[PDB]
């Protein structure tokens, strides 16, 4: 119960409730560090998923209206401070972090869980420097059209979002924006895909195939899901067995 854990620091008033980084005192593991989400289902989901790129659930419970989740603490911080730091990622640097995520969305989906968001914010790194999907249910420049004007929904969305990430990985910012919640929205729904020149063919090919306005023909929408995507030759240097075994070295070690 909540009092087993001293509170070390607040992590985010983010979302419904709050999230504390905490340390444990009683019981088995003692003084290990943790993250404790406190909610006055996000749970349901974290409970089944057991996947090396999806944040682990350790304990759950409730009290006086308060439900407490206790997840592994993620020392890597947000992927997209690293972005903040190195401006834009090299095509490889990005193709790494992208594949991982990809096998994560892949799982999620066969378990009928679609992520909707996949901002560059709610993508956490761990001690090792790998990728861990985190916040389930803000900032729209990363979600599909077919949502913004409620349509809509299905695996598609997720993959659109995936472009935005990558695009925003290899280019300092998302594919659509501009100084306005309005015009930004508008600009998405009129999705005139402006590509850089300096992207290799493949990178561009993927994007044009991820960011397609019609979901149905968005690469990855097929019944083959993360199969199609992972298949595309942008990830041709990727050893998918090696990767899901965290035996591949991440280009940044926090």
């Amino acid at each position: 119960r909540p009092e087993c854990f001293e509170l070390l620091r607040v992590l985010g008033k983010g979302g419904y409730g709050k999230v504390f980084q905490v340390r444990k005192v009683t019981g088995a593991n003692t003084g290990k560090i943790f993250a404790m989400k406190v909610l006055k289902a996000e749970r349901n989901i974290l409970e089944e998923v057991k996947h090396p790129f999806i944040v682990d659930l350790i304990y759950a419970f409730q009290t006086g209206g308060k439900l407490y989740l206790i997840l592994e603490y993620l020392s890597g911080g947000e992927l997209f401070m690293q972005l903040e730091r190195e401006g834009i990622f090299m095509e490889d640097t990005a193709c790494f972090y992208l594949a991982e995520i990809s096998m994560a969305l892949g799982h999620l989906h066969q378990k009928g869980i679609i992520y909707r968001d996949l901002k560059p914010e709610n993508i956490m790194l761990n001690h090792q420097g790998h990728v861990k999907l985190t916040d389930f249910g803000g900032t729209i420049e990363y979600m599909a059209p077919e949502i913004l004007m409620r349509s809509g929904h299905n695996r598609a969305v997720d993959w659109w979002s995936l472009g935005a990430l990558m695009y925003d990985m290899l280019t300092g910012a998302p594919p659509f924006t501009g100084e306005n919640r309005k015009k930004t929205i508008d600009k998405i729904l009129k999705c005139k895909l402006n590509l850089p020149p300096y992207l290799t063919q493949e990178a561009r090919d993927l994007l044009k195939k991820l960011l397609k306005r019609n979901a149905a023909s968005r690469l990855g929408a097929g019944p083959g899901d993360a199969g199609e995507v992972q298949a595309h030759p942008f990830f041709r240097h990727i050893n998918w067995e090696e990767l899901l075994a965290r035996k591949v070295e991440p280009p940044f070690k926090p």
